[PDB]
């Protein structure tokens, strides 16, 4: 039975499972993704601090990013106040290293983890662990615990905490560390560095003013907070925590959020509306993933009001099926691929066999480096 | 009677014509204009070797950037050969630091050299001699005159020519060089420098095989080859080879990509089909403003065939007053504001007064900063 924490727990044991038991195909699927570790293992570990311009901190561990629809306004001398262009990323975004480089390093760790868990080899641990030691708890190298400077506007005058769903990116990595627990490579002193950054860090996000007003937010962004939320909580073992948030926060947003046909009115006014439909359910399937541990199903689960959280996948299906019958603003193509993994984690909550049947006809390809997908084995067969 | 050069010249001596008589709207116009220079007379001179990942020559001073539509294949477990998906640019592209960079230093030394020529203030050669000497000339710093590996692509085993097309970034700067002759700060010596560099980049595109082929391409990048082709030529005062190149390849190349209904074929099996049709006119109208300053107007001479270019643009004028009404793929919106300089071009090159008024009607802000539309005052109102 696994540890608590980001990802589907009935699917990692069910590998870990066939693995020991010698099965012959998962045993060459999880060979296949041991080659795919491999660079993660040669990797350099990433750090914050690797950048140039400094925040307003002066403190190269605080984590900053622009925010990505900004753009300078051609009409102003020095274009400034930057404006608003929904949609649209300015690639000045990249030169933002830890924009990136927090995905680098997210994916590094939560391979690594995973492939200790299911294989029992150190070499994974190890790597693992020195990937967490830098980014996370390094006196010098880890990042400070706090979104204050993510996603920064130039020329904006009031102070956002839009920026927290950043942290999605390492907040999965700090889940992962708790499947390194017991290897020889992460040592009781290491657990309790990680554990006192995790408790810093939840702290900061519960009562700093900006992650006060993000556990607010009336759209994908109040889902996501919650999902980094349950992700922190998982790591620190605060299961009253989670059914807490859970009850008080998840699923009021989710009767707020979701209107009367199902569609996601807030998500329905975006320039990508399919895209941020969708990104609000990944939300939701992020969380679910954590609460359906301790026995708290956010599919099927009701709200106050009454509504369901399936009653969003009923409104997106369709579309699913052809996103060009989209009759809302879409100014990019939408990637039919992320119905695989929404649609069979939405669709086994549920018992939808047509959600789980579409999931794998979409499929997921069998050796795709996608780290995300290392635990759908069941997508790419 | 303006230097030969890229830039619209009826407009620019329009704009130090009346400037030097006093005028007021086109004197407060060119203030507006210096302000916005500023930060070009501070900035940094940019060199192509402020690269940490070298070329296969080892030498920083090779352009190199990456083909934007060539991404990793996850399936692969070195993600090589990378794999092309037409219209979605990877931000891999970034890592390159020529490809903006290029862009910055054309920016700057284009805006420099247009102030110089309109003003005569020594401060604006000044300065625009510091770019060109640095990113051109310069023994350690300037850029080698070839394009070998431009749009490079990993995993590809075949040499190719299409990165070319990144020139165009630069050689208008090459183009403007010519304004800034008899400046005190461009000394004979300088000229001569850059004149025995554009010789031998001329001499690379004419006889590389990557030049040979680029010259050869069927679609907008042919029409881009010569474009870049003749700012090389008029900065080299080769005015007989410019009369050859549009006679014999420009006008030959534009006839056989427009279709019977006016359409370019090749730009609309492109997943953005309505910007690589206006990105094909661009080409021809970038040529045409050095063709017609010696005689020759793209715009309304024919080919052999009978097509000519006005037929393309007759096709595209509806769409360019609803660009929604575009029928072909087009997996971003279009930017409208790119007709205003295109209709106003060719509009005028074919005396029509209906594709000029719609130019004035769409028009540019009056404060903008983009240096491509200081000519344009006549569409900033």
């Amino acid at each position: 039975s696994a540890p608590l924490g980001p990802f589907n727990a009935t699917l990692l044991e069910q590998l870990k499972n066939d693995y020991q038991k010698g099965e012959k195909e998962v045993t060459r699927y999880i060979e296949l993704q041991e080659k795919v570790a491999e660079k993660y293992i040669k990797m350099t570990p990433l750090s914050v601090t690797a950048k140039k311009k400094l925040p307003p901190s002066k403190d190269p561990r605080d984590y900053m990013t622009l925010s990505p629809y900004w753009w300078p306004d051609s009409t102003k001398i020095d274009g400034l106040p930057y404006i608003r262009k929904d949609g649209e990323r300015n690639p000045e975004v990249y030169e933002y290293p830890e924009r990136e480089n927090a995905n680098r390093f997210g994916d590094a760790a939560y391979c690594l983890g995973v492939l200790y868990y299911i294989t029992g080899k150190e070499v994974y641990a190890k790597a693992c662990a020195n990937h967490l030691r830098t980014w996370f708890t390094d006196p010098k190298l880890g990042m400070n615990p706090n979104m204050t400077y993510a996603q920064a506007v130039p020329g904006m005058k009031k102070m956002r905490g839009s920026g927290f769903i950043d942290s999605r990116r390492f907040s999965r990595a700090l889940g992962v560390a708790k499947l390194i627990e017991g290897s020889k490579s992460w040592t009781p002193s290491d657990k309790k560095k990680l554990d006192d950054w995790a408790t810093a860090f939840c702290y900061w996000m519960e009562n700093s003013t900006q992650g006060q007003r993000e556990s607010h937010a009336a759209n994908n962004h109040g889902l996501w907070y919650e999902a980094i939320h349950l992700m922190v909580l998982a790591y620190l073992d605060r299961t009253d925590r989670i059914r807490e948030v859970a009850e008080q926060s998840i699923l009021p947003k989710m009767g707020a959020q979701i209107a009367d046909d199902g569609s996601l009115p807030q998500e329905l006014k975006r320039t990508l509306s399919l895209n941020y439909s969708t990104f609000a359910l990944e939300a939701l399937m992020e969380a679910n993933q954590i609460t359906s541990q301790i026995g708290i199903n956010l599919w099927s689960t009701p709200a106050s009001n009454g509504k369901v959280a399936s009653q969003a996948v009923d409104y997106l299906y369709p579309f699913y099926l052809n996103p060009e019958d989209w009759k809302f603003k879409q100014i990019k193509p939408f990637d039919q691929s992320r119905a695989a993994i929404l649609l069979y984690e939405a669709g086994t909550a549920l018992g939808n066999q047509k959600y789980v049947d579409t999931a794998k006809r979409i499929g997921l390809k069998y050796s795709t480096s996608d780290v995300e997908t290392i635990p759908y084995l069941v997508l790419k067969k």
